[PDB]
């Protein structure tokens, strides 16, 4: 019998809120990274942007205050922690990555706070640009591949 | 700390 | 004068130990559930994970032996027994809950042994995922809200 | 598409299995009963579908060499009437040239139970020897 | 369209027959393993013997010939393949097992040919001794529990 | 290949239980009929009562309910089916019999349900009185003679 304590805390004062999300039960549904349909072996880098579940556009984070707040954005490694989509039925995997800039250069490194700025009376967009490498080796099995990345807007 | 989910999808078929 | 007996017992043989805790005086400090800063009325579900007081990551329970032991995890209802954080100065309360899975579905029911597995030469993590409902009604007073959940790793 | 496991390619024809009733006397009072044994593994034919979503495939068995489900003696002209059922209680019969429905699910191989059954012959003793038949099982979509 | 062949065979020459069975439609009804009535929690091992459907006594297998034939007996795992009786209405299960000897020691292992001997002009009995463990934990729901073991007399 | 069915059944509702037994593996050990030591040729009828393996006294059958249930008791013919004890080493036999009443009159006939009554909140004893005829003819060989009678409490 090892009984222990867990201090719970919350500082209600002046915070920042994330728009574009829908409450899926008790977990914020931020959006979808839909690469679309594809064949077994694709030569072109498959690339799609996150579509917020609430509006359809990009996640719009706004802060509540008058001074420009600096908030951070961190995305995790997905269900299996290595950014791989898994086929619903078979065990095939599809490696992918999420970048922050339009040219697929600034990568959202696993469990890292990619910095962001936000001014009063404005909503800043969180571009989560997906990208998949060209698979010109083995044709992955037919079906639907999925993953649930947890995006962590933290301060 | 606002943690949220982003469903990733890909339909490998044709 | 009602004098009575209390039998004390301890079976020293082959037990299981919880890592990630720090001994706060004579009580094991397991960690912190830090939701962060927030405004009076938040529309997004505030959500944070427990951070072990010893390492900063998740509580890592390991057992001492060779066969996989099945240990249980039970969390209580907090200081007031209804999972509410209380403002340090005023009497305002903030209802919350702790879940076990990443999607805020498998709730750690009050005083219930949520089952867990553990194999030899490995440490299993105890995910205590916090979650707070969207308060879009009354703005709670400014200040710091706290609670001390007692996590009970028992066999 | 969907594929059938448990078969061995006999030349250019898929050998699915054997319905071995075993040895018996001229006149048997008990219903002789045996299950199909796949030629590849020895167990039941395991059909799996190459897909993610569930697929509904059908199974049809024909009437044998002579089209009336009769085993024939290799040498003489004696016949032994039989039937193949789908369920363990010999009730759901695989009707001649009929698609008995079947389901198959994500990442799994479904078994095709072909349960044989022979009526009690308590009338005339069939001649000694080996009785055979080749049922053509038709897994179609 | 995957069309395949199934070779059917039967060697009519000199075989062995099982007595004590009744033809239920096109399936041989060998008998009944009736443990009788019982309460929710029984402390004594419930134990009963198979009663042939044709005579009421034990299944009497006789062979047709002059030399002593060695025939085998195999019993399967029941409807659900784990030797559990199921309540007709609810989903409660009652684990049991069938043994070959009177002292509940020689178990009829699942899908195994327990050997047997048989001489000319004699019928050998097939003792299928049932046995149920003492349930002194949870009281199973009221009603009738059933199972249909398929006994496989093979050569 | 003669495959057949064996229907298994159990009616969990309101049953009767037998006390005084110990579970020997998966078979209920009811007791011992110890006639004691004796010489090759005894002139007096050797006579002893069953001693329950659990308590040492008589088997105490109790029923679980409020109305007086009428349960039956049946004893079989022993290992060889003719109530004979066999020497562990040699083939000598010692004929015996089990009676129900104290005067060795009401015999527990082979495979017969000798009736019995039982009321609520009470345990009824099952007197299994052994008796051996006076052997004043041939002296049986030295050693230990044994038998295992199967007592069948059925409803």
């Amino acid at each position: 019998a090892v009984t222990g304590q867990v201090d719970v805390k919350l500082n209600i004062s002046t915070g920042c809120t994330v728009g574009g999300s829908q409450t899926e039960g008790n977990m914020n549904k931020f959006g979808t990274l839909n690469f679309g349909k594809t064949s077994g072996t694709w030569n072109n880098v498959l690339t799609a942007e996150v579509a917020s579940a609430a509006t359809g556009g990009n996640i719009s984070v706004t802060c509540d205050g008058t001074d420009p707040v600096d908030f951070t954005v961190a995305i995790d490694g997905g269900e299996r922690t290595d950014r791989t989509l898994k086929n619903t039925a078979s065990a095939d995997v599809v490696a992918y990555n999420v970048y922050r800039d339009a040219a697929r250069t600034n990568l959202y490194v696993v469990n890292q706070p990619q910095q962001f700025t936000t001014v009063s009376g404005q909503a800043t967009a969180v571009p989560i640009f997906g990208a998949i490498a060209p698979n010109t080796g083995t044709p992955k099995a037919q079906g639907d591949y999925k993953d649930t990345l947890l995006v962590t807007v933290n301060f």
